[PDB]
């Protein structure tokens, strides 16, 4: 396993890299890094090249300035210069959270970039704008977004060693335990050289607080309204942020798609139950 930057975009990203092959690109959202992903390159690190990207902001990826530095369409362009950077010109894309947003967005608009798209949880498009118009129980879950527009939350995710942010993701991980004391380790050095306030530029661009924003289809904006290329969801049904509805009605805008719902796992499946994953990650794969 190695690690190493490329220049996309105008900016020069950090990324884990282990194995050749074709592409296999992991994408993690907030709080995270690269890290999350670190079962998946262990796994499949023998029969793919696995790369793992530390978005815009993150970790040790360079931090650009303004919250238009971290729209949809930049963040998009990155994912597109990434697999040409790398000398492909498709991939097996890997999503979650943040990550899936973009991902999604990304597979919508790019297809022939997207040989597989493998999404854990996080919103689609589509159904995430239905469900925040429609589900009390979502709307609740997302009240975070609307919070984070305002200037004092970076104070309160920094203050005292990113209390926040451990309350997110370290204190959850170790009552479980799937984070190790070195993996708590990496997850508070990533929050020292990373950037909160990058972090929270993500959201401070999101068009979902307004009665008639609600009303757009996506959320992000799409010409395409079906996305034809193989789809498996992995889904930790315990999560607090997206509830099960999120994956209703799918198949109408993702006609070929396979959905694994692991009943005990939360917001993070791929190193909550990293096992399970795996094997359902090459059942689809070799499908």
């Amino acid at each position: 396993m190695s690690k190493q930057y490329i220049n996309v975009n105008g900016v020069n990203l950090h990324y884990i890299s282990k194995g050749q092959g074709e592409l296999m690109l992991f994408l993690h959202g907030f709080p995270d890094f690269s890290h999350i992903w670190r079962h998946q390159i262990d796994e499949f690190s023998n029969d793919f090249h696995t790369v793992a990207l530390d978005l815009r902001g993150y970790n040790l990826s360079e931090k650009p300035s303004g919250l238009e530095s971290y729209e949809i369409d930049v963040l998009v362009e990155d994912i597109r210069q990434v697999i040409e950077g790398l000398g492909y010109s498709s991939c097996t894309l890997v999503v979650h959270d943040w990550g899936a947003g973009i991902g999604w967005t990304f597979a919508y608009r790019y297809p022939e970039y997207v040989q597989k798209l493998i999404a854990f949880n996080g919103p689609h498009p589509y159904t995430f704008m239905r469900e925040l118009r429609t589900n009390k129980n979502q709307q609740k879950a997302s009240e975070y977004m609307k919070w984070f527009q305002k200037q004092e939350v970076q104070d309160y995710m920094e203050r005292d060693n990113f209390s926040g942010l451990r309350k997110l993701v370290i204190d959850p991980g170790v009552k479980k335990g799937y984070l190790t004391a070195d993996d708590v380790q990496a997850y508070m050095n990533s929050w020292e050289n990373g950037s909160v306030l990058s972090m929270l530029s993500y959201y401070r661009n999101l068009k979902i607080f307004t009665e008639e924003d609600l009303r757009r289809k996506s959320l992000f904006p799409l010409e395409e309204e079906v996305l034809n290329i193989p789809v498996q969801i992995i889904w930790g049904n315990q999560d607090p942020t997206f509830m099960p509805e999120n994956l209703d009605g799918i198949e109408e805008y993702v006609p070929n798609i396979s959905v694994h719902r692991l009943a005990e796992a939360s917001h993070a499946p791929q190193h909550e139950k990293p096992q399970e994953v795996n094997n359902v990650m090459w059942n689809f794969l070799n499908k």
